[PDB]
């Protein structure tokens, strides 16, 4: 059973004791910190708020646990046993904290306010900032659904370029991250995180996450195709790679196959065994049910290019209506080897100059796709902007001397359209005059309880390309 | 709850229908990809036995449930419910796998078989790459003890030529990384890998992960200390820094206590404040109590010899054995930002060529220790070298034309040591022939039971360093 008295950094088990006598209010804010990256996709707290923040988190075993380890850990008695026993007895452990944060899905520029933590009982003051830490792994799913959504500009573009439409682009790039993230949560809420943007994966424990903590109106979020993998092909031994594919790709005789073709020799397979001794398996199959061609290894860039240059001498090729050469529609490649949003742009790049439509190709990306992330990506940060001590608001902030990029924002803060339809965010409170209209924020979290709440479809509506 | 078979890469769920028919026998293994390192710990598998994979993990319902996702996902029943409910009605739901491994905490070269699956009943040849997708996840925690090490034996060096010995050692690389991962199950995984090596964490999580699937003699196996965040000196107001300083010094007056003090100007906090408007509170303090110091932005060198340079000037100073000079014993700074393996050598570096003892110095690390980490740093590779078909056994592998690095390993394999104490995998059944003493793989998972175990106490004294 998760403990939220366990679920905090050490240190702010400690913080009660620091902050200034007679502090009622503690208000503190998420941002991606500017730098014109440009414009971050905000998914993934409602997860948070329903699995981890809402309902009876105190209990009195959780207080004693708590009190115990800590006493261990610290090697002293800090451990705010009181605050705590306040919470389980006025609220019955509900957490009185509100946050309010911008809507779900919702595509904006950083350096703005994406959400607001403050507490609601003058007691609970020390409150706001214990949850820092399991609000601020929102970097998470924020990150994911971002690098997501600009690989699929990327495609698109090019989609665009050389077929005139966009036709299949939310099947091209596809989550193979299962086995490449640190574990199975970080699985489920990263592979929610792509679905955002796309329809294929391999991750399934994005499916339930989805299905839980937000909902679809289709009976599933993503999809899938029967694949090879190199064991499935390896152990028919060395000599028997074509009876492998023989078997394979009748087994799947009426359904997509994605068969990977570089155990021993990719470009012999592509050649010699699908071109030439199994050629009328493929040119039987229909376009709902291709042969996807997979290599695995050797420059992503290179191995696309000369695999389609086979391809193309042993298959019928077309000419598109924009002038770019097409594959048979039972005839396609998917490269999933060392695919991230850099080397995704080097090969539709590649592709283009040499000539082949972006329609022949689709990519799988696990690593680079849901693992090769970090916070300092999007620049996530929490901070507090306000006190009331003494009962007097103060505006905070910290401004170090020597990197004014960690300079953060003063007082009570809300987010607005400016004129020419922007965002905007405002401090010290300078929404309350009124001149940019109403906050964007609304009320999500209050006293316990979810209050505002955005469906898997709404959030994927709200993350559209303007395409 | 969890469900194993939902726990799999998509694809997975097809490959029973492409193994050769009249296969009997699939045997995999794991291995770090060859030497750009030299030595991996290996540690997290007995989370994954115990958590995942042991006792009745096949339920009617599960199957159910697999089955109704499956044909929404692929759009095609090819789920393999038959061989689910085999496992359920012969074996009460409980894995016919063994899985041999290395002993959790083991310092091994790259390029060496670390662990073997394989199916004990001839019906379940598709369950040993079923959970390849769950067991390849122990890439996490192998990578994170492995670089927390590599970070150790920096730091030993560094230690020992400064000061003549290795006090200390233990706490000087301290996890601040719960907030920049991915997921709290990867904050407990990850927290408890650089516990294998040190002993100073904020990172909670970590505790209870260790006690649950391992256990200490010791009631914690990590430790921390009272300091403050942004929010508790900056909630003071910008012109009362010293007002928040002398209070949380004087809260904390007898154990140690880190203070952050770059929120406006980290040097004028150094040279005014700490040394000279406080420093009566500071010199009187216990040499188990001190103040630590933290900087925490600019440039990381450059801020820590620039604190030293100031601190070194406002406190006595003195030389110790070795030539280098040391800050009083109620004094010592902490670096907690920016630092990751190739920062910390800079900086211990950096210090030496000034004359600076690291006894002076600690670190804290969050996305460096804990989530800028990939699957490619240490290459871990899940692949099938063996298997069984018509009764014959026959080494199978891969090796793909363009990425030789990319090569398998070939039929049943063993871990030896050599004649001159170092380590050996044999191929090709080649152990049998018992020219090279005992396998070091041993069972620790057979038909749903953990069969061996290890605490992690035993894990600490098999990670030591050689020293
Ligand atoms: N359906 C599939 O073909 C499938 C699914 C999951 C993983 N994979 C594997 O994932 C690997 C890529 O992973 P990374 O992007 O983490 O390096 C590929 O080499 C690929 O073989 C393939
Ligand atoms: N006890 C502490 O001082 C403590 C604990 C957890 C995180 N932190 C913060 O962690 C940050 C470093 O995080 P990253 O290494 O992920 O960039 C520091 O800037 C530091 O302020 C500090
Ligand atoms: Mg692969
Ligand atoms: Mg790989
Ligand atoms: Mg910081
Ligand atoms: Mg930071």
């Amino acid at each position: 059973e998760f403990n939220i008295l366990l679920a905090t950094d050490s240190y702010k088990v400690t913080h009660y004791k620091q902050y200034p006598p007679n502090t009622s209010k503690v208000y503190s804010y998420f941002e991606c910190r500017e730098v014109k990256y440009e414009e971050t996709v905000f998914y993934g707290l409602q997860y948070i708020l329903n699995k981890y923040l809402k309902g009876k988190v105190v209990t009195k075993e959780k207080i004693q646990e708590a009190k115990d380890v800590y006493k261990e850990h610290f090697q002293d008695d800090v451990f705010n046993e009181k605050g705590w026993n306040y919470i389980l007895e006025k609220y019955d452990g509900h957490l009185p904290i509100e946050i309010k944060a911008v809507p779900e899905g919702f595509v904006i520029p950083r350096g703005n306010v994406l959400f607001t933590v403050e507490n609601t009982d003058p007691e609970c003051y020390w409150l706001t900032n214990w949850i820092e830490t399991i609000l601020v792994q929102s970097w998470y799913p924020i990150t994911v659904a971002t690098n997501s959504r600009e690989q699929k500009k990327i495609l698109a573009k090019y989609l665009l370029e050389t077929s005139g439409n966009l036709d299949g682009l939310e099947y091209k790039l596809h989550d193979f991250g299962y086995r490449g993230v640190s574990s199975q949560e970080t699985a489920g809420i990263g592979a929610s995180a792509h679905l955002v943007n796309f329809k294929g994966t391999d991750t399934v424990a994005g499916l339930a996450l989805i299905k839980k903590y937000y909902g679809t109106k289709d009976p599933v979020p993503g999809y899938s195709v029967p694949a090879a993998e190199h064991s499935t092909i390896t152990a028919w031994g060395k000599d028997h790679e074509k009876d492998a594919f023989e078997h394979i790709v009748t087994q799947f005789s009426s359904v997509p196959v994605s068969v990977v073709s570089d155990s021993y020799d990719i470009y012999n397979a592509c050649e010699k065994i699908w071109g030439e001794d199994l050629r009328h398996l493929i040119v039987s199959r229909s376009t709902q049910a291709p042969l996807i061609i997979r290599p695995d290894s050797g420059n992503p860039l290179d191995t696309v290019l000369k695999v389609l240059e086979i391809l193309g001498k042993k298959f019928p090729v077309t000419e598109n209506s924009k002038g770019y050469k097409l594959l048979p529609p039972y005839l396609r490649v998917i490269q999933g080897d060392g695919v991230d949003i850099n080397t995704l742009q080097e090969i539709v790049e590649g592709m283009k100059q040499k000539m082949w439509s972006i329609e022949n190709i689709a990519f799988g990306s696990g690593g680079g796709l849901l693992q090769k992330l970090t916070r300092d990506l999007l620049n996530c940060s929490f901070k507090c902007s306000y006190v009331v001590t003494n009962g007097l608001g103060i505006n905070v902030f910290k401004d170090p001397v020597a990197d004014p990029n960690k300079r953060s924002k003063k007082g009570r803060l809300s987010l607005h359209r400016t004129p020419a339809g922007n965002f905007v965010t405002l401090e010290e409170g300078k929404g309350d005059l009124e001149e940019y209209g109403q906050d964007l924020l609304h009320t999500v979290f209050k006293n316990g309880k979810v209050t505002k709440s955005y469906s898997f479809d709404e959030i994927r509506k709200n993350a559209q390309l303007n395409i």
